């Protein structure tokens, strides 16, 4: 079916209530269905022999027709292939760009695409490992002098780190040719279960933040994770609502996700993630102030 | 719904018995594929060909481009679908987005089509259409009449040399914009009617046109822009004859199956019917020549 179920923001708080109900019954009976979202939409070179080495996780894979396909001049197989994905802004098509956290072995991958579609921001909501865990490499330099990958060097201008995020400047240039790249690094993240931290609003203030500085990458924004579908879908969803809120007064959350998925896999990967961008949407409240 | 990918790469030394096979039973198996070749892409967003003011550029509401692959036309418009045009990228045997499959120009998007064919630096068109085919509009004549210059648009153009031969007909021309120049090569086949395939005696005629467009091919920096009517039924069995003349050539099988596959997952409807689906087939008995030449 189509995913659709708009709701007025004055009844949003109702809204919520009933879907939390029995046990959030009517919120997993909507999750369970967003789960069949894009279940046979081909993701053929993703399979590819050789680009194996190129999936973080084995069962979380490219569509065909939505993936960033590199720009390489021609030879091998798979040459084109990183595991990312174009995702629908509020303002435009591929406004954003889904991709899994970087490996070891597809770093240089990661940086010939953030060069080549001229991607002027870079959003990474998970640390490279976490309780004892790896969820992604450090593919950027762990210093300020330039570091190369394969053609494009890095030099990471300044690195600043807060609270619950961190912020950095890189430069990286190919050839003749020096690009910014800005990088927020949500390290707070509410473990990703539960949630619960009234202070969701952490989320909201970097959310926000990227948001307000967006104005200077005419490229899409590149955001991920670990596989790239979980915290990647939820941020992009909060920064798709935090702007169709200011603009309408009704939200559509399962149509929201349910776009999401039609375009990269199990984007907003859990029922509590689901549940937690409503929770979050109750940037109603703050729309009445 | 389709997930499996859809390939069956038959080795030339047994085509005969491959296609023999494939005939038994009234062309059963040909069916069997071709009826799921139909259901690729079904599933594939192609939002921008709705919106309200693209309409119009649409030769036909059942024949639009996929968004992934569409091709952009730049510009400083800020207004709804201004970079819009029925068109996509097809891989090639050579490079992705080798070619440009596109509806003929109507009258109101033909401006745009020299745009594209200026931007993308297209040097080579390959029309499979007449633009009017038993009293049928099929494609505007969206060239000059005359070697007058003709400003369409932002772009004149300039038709230099018209030959019209046996089931075919080439033009050059000379396009331009402010003092960006580029010369085109225009090579329009008449013989092949709307859903159909060219007479059994056009075999060699059409098989020799593909030759004539490929030896062309390296003269342009851009994609060959080839084009009919819907742009997808003979404008997808040209793409593909393309490729086999050069895959052939240098190899030892096909893999017809994976290769319409391919091209409809770029654009729907790419090789339009089981007719010229089996037509490519037959065509493949180019090992024939093959054989022959060496």
């Amino acid at each position: 079916r189509k995913l659709t179920n708009p709701v007025q923001l004055d009844d949003f708080d109702g809204y919520i209530k009933d879907m939390a109900k029995d046990s959030d019954y009517k919120f997993s009976l909507q999750f369970e269905e967003l789960k069949l979202i894009g279940l046979d939409i081909p993701h053929f070179a993703a399979d590819l022999p050789m680009n194996r080495c190129k999936n973080r996780y084995t069962n979380i894979l490219p569509y065909d027709f939505s993936r960033v396909r590199l720009v390489s001049m021609n030879e091998e197989e798979g040459s084109d292939y990183i595991n990312a994905n174009y995702i629908p802004g509020y303002n435009s098509p591929q406004e954003y760009i889904a991709t899994q956290g970087p490996l070891p072995e597809t770093r240089n991958d990661f940086w010939k695409m953030v060069l080549q579609q001229k991607s002027q921001i870079i959003v990474m909501l998970t640390q490279c490992n976490e309780k004892r865990r790896v969820k992604c490499d450090h593919y950027w330099p762990f210093t300020e002098d330039p570091i190369a990958y394969g053609d494009i060097t890095v030099e990471m201008l300044s690195e600043e780190e807060h609270t619950d995020w961190v912020y950095r400047n890189f430069r990286i240039s190919y050839a003749d040719e020096v690009q910014d790249v800005m990088h927020f690094n949500y390290t707070a993240w509410p473990d990703h279960g539960v949630p619960t931290a009234n202070a969701a609003e952490s989320i909201l203030q970097f959310v926000q933040m990227v948001r307000q500085k967006s104005v200077k990458s005419k490229g899409p924004m590149i955001i991920h994770c670990s596989a790239g579908v979980g915290r990647t879908g939820t941020f992009i969803a909060l920064d798709w609502l935090l702007q169709h809120i200011r603009d309408h007064e009704f939200v559509d959350i399962l149509g929201l996700v349910s776009d999401m998925r039609s375009y990269r896999m199990s984007m907003v990967q859990t029922e509590e993630q689901y549940i937690f961008i409503h929770q979050c949407v109750q940037l109603m409240w703050q729309k009445k102030k």
